[PDB]
């Protein structure tokens, strides 16, 4: 609210991802930029341990809910950036069906004028030659609907979610998200009504980039709530 006056123009964005998913540990930076005010993120994001051991897919819901647009009309239950600059904690479980899950846990703060998404990612009980280890999937766009219900006992939000990943045997493979976020300053919050964002993206690659990356580009948007 006074944190949406941190949105009203491009801000620069970094994310730092460390994973470790079945023994397998790798890291993750991210640059990039976001207009809120449009709903729209461009990132890159690198490998900087060697190749990525899980598919960028399967990564990318966890690579900055602020970067929402908000209708006007919804502007009230705009939570995310009502919690800058001291940030939130964003806290994930996604359950990959019949396979392992990620656990994550992401600091979203200003560093600065810098947004930046700090991320630690623990993955297990993975299956060595499933979907996602066996890296199986035809990697395709990833749409879809993000519930976001009020958490008044933790002063937040709470959100679930289901994205479903074209796999190359012509099956899809399920990854159940659960989410919590809850802030990290002490100042009142905007705590919403119950609403989605709808979200999308487009991945590709820089052709000059020889580490493993992904280029992304994605829109958010408030919805739900009519007016």
């Amino acid at each position: 609210s006074k944190g949406e006056e941190l949105f009203t123009g491009v801000v620069p964005i970094l994310v730092e991802l460390d994973g470790d998913v079945n023994g397998h540990k790798f890291s993750v930076s991210g640059e990039g930029e976001g207009d809120a005010t449009y709903g729209k993120l461009t990132l890159k994001f690198i490998c900087t341990t060697g190749k990525l051991p899980v598919p960028w897919p399967t990564l990318k819901t966890t690579l900055v809910q602020c970067f929402a647009r908000y209708p006007d009309h919804m502007k009230q239950h705009d939570f995310f950036k009502s919690a800058m600059p001291e940030g939130y904690v964003q806290e994930r479980t996604i359950f990959f069906k019949d396979d392992g899950n990620y656990k994550t846990r992401a600091e979203v703060k200003f560093e600065g004028d810098t947004l930046v998404n700090r991320i630690e990612l623990k993955g297990i009980d993975f299956k060595e030659d499933g979907n996602i280890l066996g890296h199986k999937l035809e990697y395709n766009a990833i749409s879809g609907n993000v519930n976001i219900t009020a958490d008044k006992q933790k002063n937040g939000i709470k959100a679930n979610f289901k994205i479903r990943h074209n796999i190359e045997d012509g099956s899809v493979q399920l990854a159940d998200h659960y989410q919590q976020n809850t802030p990290i300053g002490d100042g009142p919050v905007l705590l919403p009504d119950n609403h989605y964002l709808s979200t999308q993206s487009k991945q590709s690659k820089d052709p000059n980039e020889k580490r493993d990356h992904m280029v992304l580009l994605e829109f958010v948007t408030a919805a739900g709530i009519t007016l």
